[PDB]
């Protein structure tokens, strides 16, 4: 027997739509913000980033944790075999969408975990650099869209390299208002909203096989 292509927290229907929503408003609304307008160069070197980020999950939502590909990615095994792992395998949450975030490469919504659901986080020998100094969870994200030579994965990254750049920052650094939110602009094509209210999400956490 073997293992999952990776565990996660796969959200409703209800909540899948109404956070997929959320995505496109935010990049209906980003894409027709005058502060976008002005960096364009890093998207194109006006546009709808709707269409730019076409390569969207096509079905539910899903907040992954472990990446397993059946067994065959390091810390696979040792994941799925914890307690915790299996006690909460098929178990309800609750997830905590704080910010929405989008790059030249990927959109997507930062999840912020409880204590609970951080227990379900993994802890693998390898670490993406942008890790660093940045508590263990923080790379919890839902993947919203992704451009078409870009792979879903990098969405992760591009929400811990946002975090790295807003470490030790205020929200004076906003640019301006969105309808739910304040506008960030970090440079390089980086633009994230962080949610006046955050956004809650009903999810089961389970594994998925592709
Ligand atoms: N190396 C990886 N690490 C973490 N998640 C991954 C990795 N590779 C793929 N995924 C994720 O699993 C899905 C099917 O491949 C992809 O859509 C990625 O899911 P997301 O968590 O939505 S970025
Ligand atoms: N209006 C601009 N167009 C292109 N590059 C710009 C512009 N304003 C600042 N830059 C910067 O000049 C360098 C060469 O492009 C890069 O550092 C550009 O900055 P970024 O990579 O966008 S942070």
């Amino acid at each position: 027997d073997f293992l999952p292509l990776y565990f996660g927290w796969f959200l409703t229907k209800k909540s899948s739509e109404t956070l997929r929503k959320a995505g496109q408003v935010f990049l209906e609304e980003l894409g027709n913000h005058k502060a976008f307008k002005k960096e364009l160069r890093h998207f194109i070197s006006k546009l709808e980033l709707v269409s730019y980020f076409g390569k969207r999950p096509p079905g539910v939502l899903h907040c992954t944790t472990k990446f397993c590909d059946y067994g065959k990615a390091a810390g696979a095994e040792e994941y799925a075999q914890q307690e915790v792992v299996k006690r909460s395998y098929g178990k309800a949450f609750k997830l905590s969408i704080s910010a929405l975030f989008v790059t030249p490469k990927t959109a997507g919504a930062q999840v912020v975990l409880t204590d609970q659901e951080l227990q379900l986080w993994p802890s693998d020998l390898d670490k993406p650099s942008a890790s660093e100094g940045l508590p263990p969870g923080s790379r919890a994200h839902v993947t919203l869209g992704c451009a078409a030579d870009v792979q879903p994965v990098q969405t992760g990254l591009d929400l811990l390299d946002i975090l790295q750049q807003v470490k030790g920052g205020s929200q004076g650094e906003a640019v301006g208002e969105l309808p739910r939110g304040k506008l960030y602009s970090l440079g390089k094509g980086r633009w994230m909203l962080s949610l006046t209210k955050k956004m809650e999400v009903k999810a089961i956490f389970t594994g998925y096989y592709g």
